[PDB]
């Protein structure tokens, strides 16, 4: 059952592994919202976003990949390339996505925790339902949070 809390989702202050995943684009910025909250706490996943971008012509990077990131000893940041373009996130890539999240997560043991991207708009109406199909669903645990 996702539980639904108002704070910072780069604090999970549960037991055991935790994943921390996001919604990145596909263009290689990272400027803005909840990447500076990432940032804010430890510089990894940003540089290794940065790499991933930079070096796209020899590796995975695109639509629906994932980037896993070790930022404690039982913390990861998971860079999900979900959104295509800067101010438009895309459903298909974010179902991959998720479920790229749900196999490592599963592997882990880990909780998943995300910010809060209502379910009356176009974003979430899209988002929440692949957190439960994708994670939910193979019995992650999940937080949803709420912050600025
Ligand atoms: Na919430
Ligand atoms: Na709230």
């Amino acid at each position: 059952e996702i539980s639904y809390v108002r704070g910072d989702a780069t604090a999970p202050s549960v037991k055991g592994v935790k994943m921390i995943a996001h919604v990145c684009n596909d263009l290689g910025g990272w400027g803005k919202g909840f990447v500076l909250a990432v940032s804010r706490r430890w510089p990894q996943p940003e540089a290794a976003y940065r790499a991933w971008h930079r070096d796209r012509a020899a590796n995975d990077f695109g639509l629906g990949a994932v980037q896993f990131v070790q930022v404690e000893p039982y913390v990861w940041v998971a860079n999900m390339i979900g959104q295509h373009g800067m101010k438009p996130v895309r459903y298909e890539a974010i179902g991959t996505a998720l479920g790229r999240v749900a196999d490592r997560a599963a592997e882990l043991e880990a909780s998943v925790h995300l910010p809060r991207i209502g379910l009356a708009g176009g974003t979430w109406s899209r988002v929440e339902p692949l957190i439960s199909d994708r994670l939910t669903r193979r019995g992650i645990p999940v937080t949803v949070y709420d912050h600025g």
